[PDB]
């Protein structure tokens, strides 16, 4: 009975995205029968959780869910100071980040699945003697995130084959020697003139936002001032800033302290020292800021169904500036636009 309605119904090939008959019997499907999209993408059948070969050191919560040592009670203005040994070891993650992000952007295609890419990025990080941070944390099924057009953040992969003109962000996680890195990329499906002209704007905007947010850090600035910084900016283009999520401390843990805001007027605890590393990631939107939660429990889409952008790169506070740990490479494949790498390194 299940598997033959599997088969005839919820597959890569037969699966009809503007039908909910079939969408109760798919544990992923079944939390939408009721729920009013606010744009165009749909969420496909998931596959089956991918393997992880036993010999792979695992986070804290590889078995659980629980990200224990997350929960370790700390003050909301501790934040961990590493050491060179530490540091060394974090740089080293996030150049096989960049690696594996790099790697998935080479995927990205029309007809290409979310998918048959986060399945790619998966073996990809397994070969290097990695864990992807996303798997199973909090019960999250997959490796990487995949965020299409109006979805905000944590999209996940599914069977939805990407179109000509669609964006994408892929959001990269590997833990590996102990440490996290976190980084991300929106890109632009197939021809460049499928996109919305709005869409290439947001995201070439979003991209700069970042880039002159990360200019300005340095030991003694405000956490909270990231948020000034990247809201005056894409401001100035008529685009708006998530609200619902934050850059965080990363390294020993998946997610820590500080929790930095990327809107203005924030109340982000803490100042930049040497030693601090943490992300900045802003999402920012076409139209209104809002964003709704789907039933999924994860993936987050813009209330009025409008595009969505977002870069993120995991930095490290040195003793006189900033350096930027998920940096492109000259084996970056192009994001589209000019990325003015002169300004920046
Ligand atoms: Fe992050």
């Amino acid at each position: 009975h299940l598997k033959t309605i599997v088969k005839k119904h919820l597959s890569p090939e037969n699966f009809d995205p503007t039908n909910r008959k079939y969408w109760v019997y798919d544990d992923h499907l079944k939390n939408f029968v009721n729920f009013k999209f606010t744009g165009d993408v749909r969420p496909w059948p998931l596959s089956k959780i991918n393997h992880v070969p036993s010999h792979i050191e695992r986070p804290d919560y590889a078995i659980s869910s629980i990200p224990e040592s997350e929960l370790i009670y700390k003050r909301k203005s501790d934040i961990y100071v590493n050491n060179e040994e530490e540091i060394q070891r974090i740089r080293e993650a996030c150049i096989l980040g960049r690696k594996t992000l790099d790697y998935a952007h080479t995927l990205v295609s029309p007809g290409v699945t979310t998918d048959e890419i986060d399945r790619k990025v998966h073996e990809f990080i397994i070969k290097n003697n990695a864990y992807p941070s996303t798997l199973n944390y909090y019960k999250f099924p997959k490796s990487c995130c995949t965020s299409v057009n109006e979805i905000v953040c944590h999209g996940i992969p599914d069977y939805r084959p990407l179109k000509s003109g669609d964006i994408i962000n892929i959001d990269i996680s590997v833990f590996y020697k102990g440490v996290h890195s976190d980084l991300n990329e929106t890109y632009f499906v197939g021809d460049i003139n499928d996109v919305p002209k709005e869409g290439k704007e947001l995201v070439e905007t979003c991209y700069f936002s970042l880039m002159e947010a990360i200019k300005k850090c340095k030991p003694g600035m405000f956490y909270k001032n990231i948020g000034t910084l990247i809201d005056a900016y894409v401001s100035k283009k008529n685009f708006s800033v998530v609200r619902s999520y934050s850059g965080h401390g990363v390294g020993k843990l998946f997610h820590s302290n500080p929790t930095v805001p990327h809107f203005k007027k924030n109340k982000a605890v803490g100042i930049m020292k040497p030693g601090h590393v943490f992300t900045i990631e802003p999402m920012i939107n076409q139209g209104h800021y809002s964003d709704v939660l789907w039933p999924d429990q994860w993936t987050s889409a813009t209330s009025d169904g409008k595009l969505s952008a977002q870069f993120e790169h995991t930095l490290l506070i040195t003793n006189n500036g900033v350096e930027i740990l998920t940096k492109r490479t000259q084996d970056s494949p192009p994001l589209g636009f000019d990325t003015k790498d002169e300004l920046y390194y």
